[PDB]
């Protein structure tokens, strides 16, 4: 945890601006560091296309954690509205592909180990808030990078 | 526990022939039932398309567990051969999409709850066998359904 506890501050202070804007949130959850990445600015709505101006943030996260032992679990989330897409078969598909986009970007950082990654699509199974508002749904549509000891 | 032993034996029953034909493997893993389904006869090589003959087997599994508490985690796996298709960006993509196909099929069973599903792409991170022969690599390309109380 010492090793992790330092990493968390290293992360918080390396991304202090993104955190200010509300683009990144960093939480401790047991022996686990969770980095939530707001949808807005990272992915177009209804798309797993990781936006150019966000890719360096993702690599920056990869660089920051490349030296700690532990699984890096990348999890895509959607809100509860049915997906009307020509591109994705379901919210499973969309949420999965978002995680894939992020994992793929992370493993481009030299020294970042491919073997530690795991990609998950959670669809709407883990809301942060009830999907009772537009702001709430957007919030639930985050992607999370979890650093697990 | 007790309802997890009946479940396991029950599945062994209903899937007798598939098991004998090596199409499916079922075993305990701590507090959890793992069903492994080989690539051959379930997915075309290099594709996430769930093949027709296998769709009923997937729904059968979903029938079997629909009344048991707990998460159903569907996990796709590849061998360690870097893939080159234009359909999938990486083994994360292909492994994820296969889990997606199986999850979508399962949730078509009435009374099987969408909320209990989780989808994972594991790429080559969890081999069953050393990746040192065609037969071994093939066996690593399974999809697993884990029933976790």
């Amino acid at each position: 945890s010492q090793e992790m506890e330092t990493l968390m501050e290293s992360i918080k202070k390396a991304l202090e601006r993104e955190i200010e804007q509300g683009a990144i949130e960093v939480e401790n959850l047991g022996q686990q560091i969770v980095i939530r990445m707001r949808e807005k600015g990272a992915f177009p709505e209804g798309s797993a296309f990781l936006q150019p101006k966000f890719r360096p943030l993702v690599r920056q996260i990869a660089e920051l954690v490349k030296d700690v032992p532990g699984i890096v679990r990348v999890s895509g989330h959607t809100d509860n509205r049915p997906l009307d897409s020509e591109l994705y078969r379901s919210n499973w598909d969309l949420s999965s592909q978002r995680a894939v986009s992020v994992a793929q970007e992370m493993e481009k950082v030299r020294g970042f180990s491919h073997q530690r990654l795991r990609v998950r699509g959670m669809a709407d199974t883990e809301p942060l808030l009830p999907n009772d508002s537009d702001d709430n749904r957007a919030l639930n549509r985050r992607v999370e990078i979890s650093i697990m000891q």
